[PDB]
RNA sequence: GUUGGGCACUCUAAGGUGACUGCCGGUGACAAACCGGAGGAAGGUGGGGAUGACGUCAAAUCAUCAUGCCCCUUAUGACCU
């Protein structure tokens, strides 16, 4: 009874994914180790953390959840907090560039302002070669932190102007405030100056 | 800097230019906003500074005001070492 549902979450998610690449996000897919340890914590073995096409179908709609919350809360201008990843530094950006520019990858812009997509033309140029992981490594170091802030600063690394982390109260506090200004503002109206 | 000297550059004292997110767009209600993008000595409150109608609250404070209610009065007074 369920199959259906997930053939179409699947497509669903695709559109998402291919609007996402689009609107020129940065896909940061790097290996991570993932340690496999038993019900005593001992180490059963060390094996390479897959994103499968499951967690990448759930990314996606809890991507747009939350791009969606973002987005409604910045029009509705009252105080709120959003997940911002501000711009690259143009400095160790431009020392980024001369990098990829050693292995003969030209990209087009300016250090001071360059595209998100910019940088994603250089992963897809560089997936399946030799020097992906290091090129992928120092791009990752010229990118900002992303942190909470009540400005919505948008988050480069998504190409998105508004984001929010909505989708996980039980671990994150940010999430659950925003869970608590989304019952403050529009369930219970409370859009009054001292609120 | 002496030794003149209008003393340019000082300096000092005004006066006056001066900056306005104004220009000018990316987004978007071709809106706002924000990203800006230039000019410029300097930037978005050019930056720090700056503002009453009914003034008003056992605010705060009986050393605010109270003497409160005190009191000692050749002494709850001053002078000396």
């Amino acid at each position: 009874p369920l199959v259906p549902m997930f053939k179409d979450m699947e497509r669903l998610a695709q559109i998402l994914r291919d609007k996402r690449m689009d609107r020129g996000a940065v896909d940061f897919d790097f290996k991570e180790a993932k340690v496999l340890v038993d019900d005593e914590g001992a180490v059963k073995d060390v094996v390479i953390r897959e994103r499968s096409v499951a967690e990448k179908l759930i990314e996606e709609f809890m991507l747009v959840a939350n791009e969606t919350v973002a987005e409604h809360f910045h029009w509705m201008n009252v105080p709120f907090i959003y997940r911002i990843h501000e711009e690259p530094n143009a400095e160790k950006l431009q020392k980024f560039l001369e990098f990829v520019t050693t292995f003969g990858y030209v990209v087009k812009g300016t250090a001071g302002n360059i595209h998100p997509r910019a940088l994603q033309s250089i992963l897809d140029a560089v997936r399946d070669r030799p020097e992906e992981t290091v090129i992928s490594t120092v791009m990752l170091r010229s990118m900002k932190q992303a942190k909470y802030d009540p400005q919505s600063l948008g988050h480069f690394g998504l190409s998105t102007e508004f984001y929010t982390h909505f989708t996980s109260p039980i671990r994150r506090y940010p999430d659950l405030i925003v869970h608590r200004l989304i019952r403050t503002y529009l369930i219970n109206g409370k859009v009054d100056e001292a609120t």
